[PDB]
Order: C-alpha cells, then structure tokens, then sequence
C-alpha cells in the first residue's frame, strides 16, 4: 500500500546524508551502545548502594502514601497519583530493541478511527484560523541556538561558531534553496544548501516509567512497551509485527556482570529525531516570533508559569477537566500540515518558504541504532521527501504544529459536545478568527490551557456548562472517543505541565490548588535521563550544566506537595541507611559547589555572589534544560542566565530574513 524505500548505509542515498568528516561518518555507524549512568559525580545509576537507597525509598514511600485519586481522575489528599515504583531501573540501560520510527501513520490513524481531513467546515475554518491568528503580526527576533547542540545532517558540528555560519548562510539562501524545491530538485536543493536530507533517529530514555507489585506473586512487572520492527515501519503496520520490548534487565549480571536486585529493569526508550540544520534554520527564524506572539497576546491559554499562574486561571472555572492524548507525535495528521501550508500560501507567505515548512514535515528518516546489531537504514527517499511520520521531535516548530492541532481539536470537542450554540458565530473565516481569538484570550463560556497534548479544558457558568460535566462523564466510562482527530481521555491524576491539580472534599477547581508534582522531584533527582558528563570542561554544553542548583529550588518547586516534608525526611533516612552519609548535607556540599562553578559562567555574577538574584526557574533549568523545551520558554528565563546556555545570531540578519518571508 507504499512501502517506502529502505537503503542500507552503503548505500549512495544514505552516504550524502553524512559528510566528510569523522564527526559525521561516526555519527553515520554508531553502533549500540549501553552503559550506567553517572548519576552524581562518581555516583553510578547502577551502583549496589543506590539501589539498595532506591527500593527502599520507592517501597516505603508506595506503602505509606498510596495515592488519592478519585473515580474522576482528580487527586486529593496526600497529592500522590500512582506508586513510586518507577524509580526501580537501571538507568543507562534500554529495553530492547527501541521501536522502527513508522514511515507513514496514515493506516495507523485510519485503524483508530482518525479522521483524514477537518470532518466539518466549522472545523476547517478552526484550524485555518488557527494558522491565521499564530502567523500574522510577527516581530523579528535574534535566532537563539543551543549550546553544544547539533547540526545533525550531514555536518554534525557541535561548535557554536560553526552553528551560526551555517544558520546565516541558511537564511541567505533559504528562498533558492525552496524555488529549487517548489521545481522538485530536492537533491539539488540538498547538496547545495544542504536543506534536505534526513532526520536522525537518537534513542532517548524515559527514565522512569510505570512498574506494578502485583500481590499475589509478590514480584514486579514492569508496564510492556510496544515496539515495531523493520518490517511494520517500512509498510506502516500492514506486514511485519508489533511486540513487546524486553526490559528484563537479568542480561546485565552475565553481560556486564552488575548485580540487578529483585525488581529493577531496563528503561523505556523513544525515539528522538535531530533535525538537518540548514532546513530547520529558515524555520526556527519563523518559529520563535510566533511563540512570541501567541505566549504573549494569547497567554490565557499559552503561556503557563508557575504553580500560581495556574492557580489564578482554573480557581475561576467550574469545571476542569484534565485531558489525556494517547501517542500525540505518531498520530499528528499530515493532513494538517498540507492545511497549514495552504492557509499560509493564502496569508501571503513566500511559497519558497511554505515550500521548505511543508518539506521538514514529510523528510525521510535514518535510523541510527535501535538495538544490537540492527538499524543504520534510511528510510524513504531524499530525491521525493514524502514520510508521513506525523511530528519529527527534531522539526523547527514541533511545539506550535503540536499546540496548533491538539488546541483546536480541544475548542471541537468543546463545540461538540457541550456548546452548539456558538456554531453561529463559525461562519466563515473572519467570524472564525474573530471567534478563536475571543476564545484564546480566555474570554468565553468555554476556555482551555495547554501546550500540545497536556490541557485543563474549563467552563464557566452557563449554557455549556452542563454539556461540560455530560463529557466529562462520557471520558470516565470510556468508551467513546470524544473526537475525530486524536485518540482522547482523561488524565488519572490530573495535573498541568507539571503541577498537579490537588481538588479538596468539595471537589470544584475553586477550591482547588495546584501543587508540585513530588514524584517528579524523585524523578529528577535519582532517575536523571542523563549522566553528569564530567568529562566536559564547558558546562554550558552539558546535558545537566549545574546539576547542584536544583536543591537552591526544590522548596519552592515542590513545597505546596502536602508530603513534601515526608518525603524528604524519608529519603535522608533511606539514604544514611544505604550511604551511611545525610542527604542534605550532600546536597549542600552539591550546591555550594556549582553555586561557586557557576559564576565562572556568568558575566554578571560576582565571582563568589549568591544565587541572589536568581528564579527558582532560573536554578532549575540550569540543573536540567530540558526543561526549557517541555515546561518553560525563553521568555520565563532571566536573560543573564539564558545567555549560559543559548546563543543567538544577529537581529540584523534575522529580521533582514523575516521581512521576505512574512506576507506584511
Ligand atoms: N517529565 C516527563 N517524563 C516523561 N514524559 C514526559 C515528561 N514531561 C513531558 N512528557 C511527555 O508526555 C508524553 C506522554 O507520554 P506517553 O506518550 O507515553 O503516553 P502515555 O499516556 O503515558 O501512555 P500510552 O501512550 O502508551 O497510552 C511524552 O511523549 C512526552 O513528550
């Protein structure tokens, strides 16, 4: 039904994807690799102390603080949403084998029931607002690149100096680059520009997922992972198997000889897709200025902070309902990015540049290293990019094509099944944007918060409101899909980009508080999805720069958790029973010493100053920033800081770019 060609890395297609540098023909090879992960300076994820401190901290904290959540997915009480039994794994180690990124998702969302297209003309019009309201008015802004990030195909540079070449280069030529596509000569517009090629798969870790103590046996079994072989990626499900990944982790006593306790395994692992530079370049110079726009005139439901900033939206709503997206990035419709395209055609974007959005979104992808002894294929042909993978993680603007559907599809839900009487006001286009725009800013009967697949859909009093707690009810039985678009639920244990809604006995989100999630503390804290990489002299190109700093911000991020103080007093004394040492004091010593590292870093820092001047959002993302692409955004970050870690291209340049893109 198309099987998308496959090439093995001798061959001509996948050797242009890497060039002639060792970076890059490594990057090519990569074979598998496993390992335990430096969890602290010369502290090993795998480590018999460890993960004596870990079962004994994940079963003591499970049987006493079960969780609280209700029949409704809303959690009281204690703030707990599930056992604490995720901490049990090998970091450092993957289940295996990872999954084959599917090469085409369109018999995936069809066996699911997914529309192939808006269903209604309402929903057509939606959606074209959507694209109209997020790519208007937009103001140039410098294109911020990550430190000791990658250029991926086909240079894989790492070095900032290198980036920002290629960048300006890459806005300068970005138009002949796309005319050179709208002709269909691809290959061209690769080996010139290299705007083209492949996304490269990098297996990331899920460093904790769900594990059970099933009573009966009194042993563990871990939550099964589905992956796809070869066979089912290439034929998008029709041939080939979909099994369960392995994530026993016995295989490490006879491979690597490391004693795994009862109970602890292998983790999950996702695919991750870095994305060709060049072509992602054009695109971020777009993609920033309308994050700019929609966090700032769109905030009510963009733009999320802190516990607080949470708090002050939903207090004021009658009903929240806490949604759920089952495997948002591999269900996302082609459909709609053909949609977004076309309305960008329409609002007067150069086709040259709509021609190279459309492209990052249907590129082939090189699998690099799923398992032992298999991958280094590239899938689908750079000649004709014709994938239909649904979002690459790596794309320039993943986050707004997630927001952009998801947000809309949430407004239809709403429509549908508890607000028909606003229909009237979809009629056409400018009743449509006149309508989002309304509907964006917070202000109607109807009103959403949310960031691709995670939202709180709200209501107000009023006519929809009881259509409100009717589909609230059809997502408990579960049973019916509420939309045509994406597989939808509830969340058990709702919570919103991090916080968690913690609902009192009367059960109404005004008397409702949003808490830390602590199982996320415990997440960050002994389960890192990556090592401290000590090995790396420039901090700033660290996966986890100052790992230290995140004790200066544990209270105020998980404070408000009603067992906060519980768990930390549990933890120091899990910790001296396995280490013989206090927590906090480690902690201090941790701290002390990358508050000291850290003004190294920062210009403005007194070479001794204190974290004085700095956010709780400041620290954290300094101890992890991938929190600044899943929680957080340039904007929440003060600048002084945000120069540690990004860099930026000129304005001039940017702005220069933007002008011949943008219709006005
Ligand atoms: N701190 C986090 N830890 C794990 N995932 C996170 C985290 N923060 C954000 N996410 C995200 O939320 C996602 C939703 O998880 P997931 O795809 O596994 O679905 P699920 O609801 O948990 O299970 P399933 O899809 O199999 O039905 C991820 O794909 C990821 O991008």
């Amino acid at each position: 039904p198309r099987r998308a060609p496959a090439f093995p890395l001798s061959d001509i297609k996948a050797q242009m994807l890497f060039a002639n540098n060792i970076k890059a023909q490594q990057a090519s090879k990569r074979s598998f690799k496993e390992g335990a992960i430096e969890t602290y300076e010369g502290l090993l994820s795998v480590d018999p102390r460890f993960l004596s401190f870990k079962n004994e901290l994940s079963r003591y904290l499970t049987d006493h603080f079960p969780a609280n959540v209700d029949e409704y997915g809303r959690v009281y009480g204690n703030g707990v949403r599930t056992n604490f039994f995720g901490m049990r794994h090998m970091n450092g180690f993957p289940m295996i084998p990872a999954t084959w990124p599917l090469a085409s998702n369109l018999k995936k969302r069809a066996d699911a029931d997914l529309a192939d297209g808006p269903v209604s003309e309402r929903d057509n019009l939606l959606f074209r607002a959507a694209v109209r309201l997020m790519f208007s008015d937009l103001e140039p802004v410098p294109l911020k690149i990550r430190k000791g990030s990658s250029t991926c195909i086909p240079y894989f540079s790492n070095d900032m100096g290198t980036k920002i070449e290629i960048a300006e280069r890459a806005l300068e030529k970005a138009e002949e680059a796309g005319n050179l596509m709208l002709q269909g000569k691809f290959d061209d517009a690769y080996q010139l520009h290299q705007m083209g090629g492949a996304y490269y798969v990098v297996y990331r870790a899920q460093s904790t997922d769900a594990i059970t103590l099933d009573p009966k046996t009194g042993k563990f079994v871990s939550k099964d992972r589905m992956v796809a072989d070869f066979e089912y990626a290439v034929t998008g499900g029709e041939q080939g198997s979909l099994f369960a990944a392995s994530k026993d982790a016995s295989r490490l006593k006879e491979q690597y000889g490391i004693d795994v306790p009862d109970g602890f395994f292998c983790e999950r692992r996702r695919t991750a897709m870095g994305g060709p530079f060049a072509l992602n370049a054009p695109i971020m110079a777009v993609a920033q200025p309308v994050r700019n726009k929609i966090y700032s005139k769109y905030a009510y439901t963009f733009h999320h902070t802190t516990r607080l900033n949470k708090e002050e939206k939903v207090k004021e709503w009658s009903l929240c309902v806490a949604t759920d997206v089952s495997d948002h990035d591999t269900f996302w419709p082609g459909w709609l990015r053909d949609l977004i395209c076309d309305e960008l055609l329409n609002m007067g974007y150069a086709p040259w540049w709509v021609k190279l959005f459309e492209t990052s979104l249907k590129l082939p992808v090189y699998v690099g290293a799923p398992a032992p002894e298999q991958g280094h294929t590239l899938l689908g042909d750079p000649s004709n990019p014709d994938l239909e993978v649904g979002l690459s993680s790596g794309q320039g603007a993943t986050d707004l094509m997630g927001t952009l559907l998801m947000s809309i599809t949430y407004l239809v839900m709403q429509l549908d099944h508890t607000a028909p009487h606003l229909n009237s006001r979809i009629k056409d286009m400018p009743s449509a944007c006149r309508f989002l725009d309304s509907y964006w800013q917070g202000h109607e009967e109807i009103r959403q918060i949310s960031k691709s697949d995670d939202a709180m859909l709200g209501w107000t009093k009023g006519r929809a409101l009881v259509g409100g707690h009717r589909l609230f009810e059809m997502l408990k039985e579960g049973k019916v899909n509420p939309s045509p678009y994406m597989k939808i639920s509830y969340e058990h244990g709702g919570a919103f980009l991090g916080d968690i809604l913690l609902y009192d006995s009367r059960r109404e989100p005004g008397s409702a508080i949003f808490v830390g999630n602590i199982n996320s503390m415990l997440n960050n804290q002994f389960s890192p999805e990556y090592g401290v990489q000590s090995g790396v002299r420039d901090r700033s190109k660290r996966k986890r720069p100052f790992p230290g700093l995140a004790w200066a911000s544990m209270k105020d991020t998980y404070g408000a958790c009603p067992i906060y103080s519980d768990v930390l007093e549990a933890i120091e004394r899990c910790w001296w029973n396995a280490f013989g040492e206090s927590y906090r004091a480690y902690r201090e010593d941790m701290l002390k010493r990358d508050t000291l590292e850290l003004s190294r870093y920062v210009a403005s820092m007194a070479r001794q100053a204190g974290l004085a001047e700095l956010t709780p959002i400041d620290l954290e993302v300094l101890a992890d920033p991938n929190k600044l692409q899943y929680k957080w955004t340039e904007a929440d970050v003060s600048a002084n800081i945000h120069e540690v870690l990004m860099h930026g291209v000129s304005v001039e340049k940017t702005e220069r770019f933007l002008r011949s893109v943008m219709p006005r």
